[PDB]
């Protein structure tokens, strides 16, 4: 038995790859990558510009799970689109490039130049409308006239199939609406559930003080804490877009986790936190995992059980 | 050493109680409340009508945490009303009610009536914003121009000093625009952060279901999960509140998460999830954890710390 599976026109190893953000800024991040069991990878969300990003300490793991405040510390556009079409091994495994422009311009600027990749290559473009930490540029996503805007002229721009990595909600109201404006755009081909749960805030006892620098120690939550946000929200969008492909991220540590991602409806299951802990070596781990889990179950592919949760 | 405080003209022995909704349906469960050792007690969020709430299993707990969809399940106002008129003990800690009407018109219904009991026996308000688990009821400080209705009629047909319960924010442009509608309100006198974090999923590997039967298994989660979030939260409104005081409700279980809690701004500290898990010998452990903290560390008062989070220069 083995976890292979076809998306988007890509054959997939296995639905497991890194989060947007981690282990994959660097040449020698997306190389490691690359060399890893995952199924895909997917670059560092760039801008037009290279960006420093925000002051250090800018991240801090526990226990429970993560705090970033990285403020899109990026190679810029032109390195990521360098990769994408000189450097990667496609034979390896296929690749999305991650964008998060802080303007609509930025973004089209940036999907205008990918376009002509794409269609050479095959990479994967993903949408970020989700990023928390960008001092006074608010997630896209929690705008919904914002998101509209982005989306119509990202799809003009591209032409092209794509997805977005979106901000985890809260709310049913928002689900719907959320959902509906997707729903509207025929180029999304998937949505990514979910980028990190926005401005939490850690504090250390001992030292009475926040524990990373930018926003006042205000950040994106990652790990175990947002797990059943992270599926709530997997959940809501394969229910809502039964068009569209859901690719789950959040609270990723073992086969098990991932296997409660795909009852919810997850098609790709992407690992952050857990990853930037861990190291690649726990691709093999999570596969190994999950075909476990399946072999007592008696399921043999990921689609006998991929979005089955039994409700009540 | 003393963990005394003295707000809204009322003296309460520790800053801890109940988070609204939990051991506070039942005059059983209030007196069991005012017989525990915490500092106040709030009555579970009531409608106009007594409310059975949405079909059980409703309230599942785990190692990091809850979920809920309890859906109001309440003995209706007049019962609470009736508590905080004729039955409370105002001698043994002081009484919060919280109100929680699906519509503006009921919760104006409602305050009408409270008003003369608080004006004669010090109970107080605690305007509920937030509940997640209603069908079809979105939580209403999502929506500002909503939040903004709300306070403005009951400020105008209460007339007294109230508090909010509030729901979880992940957004810095929406603690800014929700603080700002708060300071329009001079009658706000504290602000409860946070109520659950709205519309959470709980699967069980084993047999591949959801948790809980209402709404498809989402439901508010609270515990362990969500405490950095209700920092947050407390935090951003002691901020941007300074005129007005912050309760602090999510994510305590130790003395230490308590302490978090008061150097992020909190005055009251609710204690949800981990009072449901082990019941009100809770208080008692929180409270000697707290003051062992305070010993470790030189402080003889709340006040020497709440608020005094350092930031990273
Ligand atoms: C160090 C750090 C950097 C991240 N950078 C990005 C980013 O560039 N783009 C993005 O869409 N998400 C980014 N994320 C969010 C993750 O992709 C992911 O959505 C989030 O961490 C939740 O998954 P987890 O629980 O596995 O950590 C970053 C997360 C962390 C921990
Ligand atoms: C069983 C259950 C019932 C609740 N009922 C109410 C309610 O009636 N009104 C309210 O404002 N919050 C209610 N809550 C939310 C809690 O008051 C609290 O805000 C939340 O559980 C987070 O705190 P915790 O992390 O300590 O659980 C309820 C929570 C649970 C667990
Ligand atoms: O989309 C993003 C951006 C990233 C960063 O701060 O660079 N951190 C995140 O958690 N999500
Ligand atoms: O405000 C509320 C209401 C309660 C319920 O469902 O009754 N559950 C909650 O988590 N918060």
């Amino acid at each position: 038995m083995c976890l292979k599976l076809n998306l988007l026109d890509h054959v997939f190893a296995n639905p497991f790859m890194n989060a947007a953000g981690v282990l994959c800024s660097t040449e020698e991040d997306l190389r490691c990558m690359t060399a890893s069991s995952s199924g895909a990878l997917v670059s560092k969300s760039c801008t037009s510009a290279p960006r420093d990003g925000n002051p250090e300490p800018r991240y801090m793991a526990f226990p429970l799970g993560s705090i970033n405040s990285m403020g899109l510390p990026n190679l810029g556009f032109d390195f990521y689109l360098k990769y994408a079409s000189d450097l990667h091994d496609y034979s390896k495994k296929p690749l999305f490039l991650s964008i998060s422009g802080l303007s609509v311009e930025e973004n089209v600027a940036m999907v205008r130049r990918l376009a002509p990749v794409a269609q050479e290559k095959g990479v994967l473009l993903e949408l970020n409308l989700s990023c928390p930490n960008v001092p006074g540029k608010p997630q896209v996503a929690y705008d919904f006239e914002a998101m509209r805007t982005y989306l119509q002229q990202v799809s003009l721009a591209y032409g092209l199939p794509f997805g977005v990595k979106m901000p985890p909600y809260f709310d049913i109201a928002h689900f719907d609406t959320a959902a509906a404006v997707l729903n509207e755009f025929p180029l999304v081909k998937f949505v990514t559930c979910v980028n990190s749960v926005g401005n939490g805030l850690v504090i250390d006892a001992e030292s009475e003080s926040v524990v990373i620098k930018p926003k006042q120690g205000f950040g994106g939550l990652g790990g175990k804490y947002i797990l059943p946000t992270a599926l709530a929200n997997v959940n809501a969008f394969y229910r809502r877009c039964p068009d569209k492909l859901v690719f789950g991220c959040g609270g990723v540590y073992s086969g098990e986790d991932a296997f409660l991602h795909i009852l919810a409806g997850a098609s790709m299951v992407q690992v952050g936190t857990a990853l930037q802990e861990e190291g690649p070596g726990i691709f093999t781990r999570l596969e190994d995992e999950l075909l476990e889990i399946m072999a007592r179950k008696g399921y043999r592919t990921l689609e006998e059980f991929r979005g089955r949760v039994k409700t009540i």
